[PDB]
């Protein structure tokens, strides 16, 4: 199991928890079957990139929290997309529209990744929103990337730092 690695342009370091991997079949929003290696366990990570940084808390196919800071709207969105994919949420697999086609060297995680970096509107619209507590140093972010002190994309918060 890996504890430091790169994915989606970010450097990940596990800061607590553990996991195991299990091959599973999942069904996209277009009813295409993918085989992915699902991580089971609660883990926390730092994600660091050129234009954004985050703390990610995740469990088995579940994003628990993402606290993200970044240079601008597009950079923050890029980090959110990678976190959503990395979480392996079925919500995210079901947000695929059309087929995921072959590319040499691209495993299904990177197929998903490629798909949503092209256009994340369906992912953002179908992920879920939640009411948020007013917690110091954080704010919500809505599907359309606007700030909110009242609501947010589920599990997602934006920090200054
Ligand atoms: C969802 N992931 C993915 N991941 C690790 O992220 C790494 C990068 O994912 P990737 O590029 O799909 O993997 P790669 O090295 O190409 O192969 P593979 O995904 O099959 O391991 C892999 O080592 C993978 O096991 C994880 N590592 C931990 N600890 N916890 C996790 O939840 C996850």
């Amino acid at each position: 199991i890996s504890s430091s690695f790169s994915f989606g342009g970010f450097t990940f370091k596990r800061t607590s928890g553990s996991s195991v991997k299990k091959e599973e079949e999942v069904l996209t929003g277009n009813l295409q079957t993918l085989k992915i290696r699902v991580h089971e366990g609660y883990e926390e990570f730092t994600m660091v990139g050129r234009r954004a940084t985050a703390i990610l808390r995740k469990a088995t196919r579940r994003l628990i929290q993402l606290i993200v800071s970044g240079r601008d709207e597009q950079s923050i969105a890029e980090a959110i997309i990678v976190a959503m994919v990395f979480s392996q949420e079925d919500c995210m697999i079901k947000a695929v529209r059309g087929d995921l086609n072959f590319g040499s060297g691209l495993n299904p995680m990177h197929q998903l990744l490629r798909h949503f970096q092209k256009d994340a509107k369906v992912l953002f619209q179908n992920w879920g929103i939640e009411s948020i507590d007013n917690v110091m140093g954080m704010i919500g972010i809505l599907p359309d990337m606007t700030p909110s002190t009242e609501m947010s994309l589920r599990g997602i918060r934006v920090s200054k730092m």
